[PDB]
């Protein structure tokens, strides 16, 4: 009934950074809340903790949750290799809000985004299933670690994830 939560904590070079949480709308998207939920517990024996963010445009995205290639081109979802736009209830309205990277129509995985702008040209091609909760101050000092072609200046990884409540 409740909206779960789930947390990253963030490293840069191995250094601790701090800890980013977000409410997923399972409410509105449940099987690509549940997917992004799953990745971040492991519970299903695969997930995010210890990938990268590869690709961070400073007033555009983060981008992350490619444990199979690192690099944007990987990842597989708890349903398969691939799984279907579920929905485009959600907009991409602003900073701090969670939608899945993808390679064309129904090519859901793993991958995901962390606005850092409005996003809008995305509505209806991305499935928007979450935002962040807390830590915004960490994914700005994330950000900064990027560039315009989105190679960063330090490794950004999640060095540890999961549920809270
Ligand atoms: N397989 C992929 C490739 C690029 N972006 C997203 C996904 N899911």
């Amino acid at each position: 009934m409740v909206n779960p939560t789930v947390f990253f904590d963030i490293a840069v070079d191995g250094e601790p950074l701090g800890r980013v949480s977000f409410e997923l709308f399972a409410d509105k998207v449940p099987k690509t809340a549940e997917n992004f939920r799953a990745l971040s517990t492991g519970e299903k024996g695969f997930g995010y903790k210890g990938s990268c963010f590869h690709r961070i445009i400073p007033g555009f995205m983060c981008q992350g949750g490619d444990f199979t290639r690192h690099n944007g081109t990987g990842g597989k979802s708890i349903y398969g290799e691939k799984f279907e736009d579920e929905n485009f209830i959600l907009k991409h309205t602003g900073p701090g809000i969670l939608s899945m990277a993808n390679a064309g129509p129904n090519t859901n995985g793993s991958q995901f985004f962390i606005c850092t702008a409005k996003t809008e040209w995305l509505d209806g091609k991305h499935v928007v299933f979450g935002k962040v909760k807390e830590g915004m101050n960490i994914v700005e000092a994330m950000e900064r670690f990027g560039s315009r072609n989105g190679k960063t200046s330090k490794k950004i990884t999640i060095a540890d994830c999961g549920q809270l409540e």
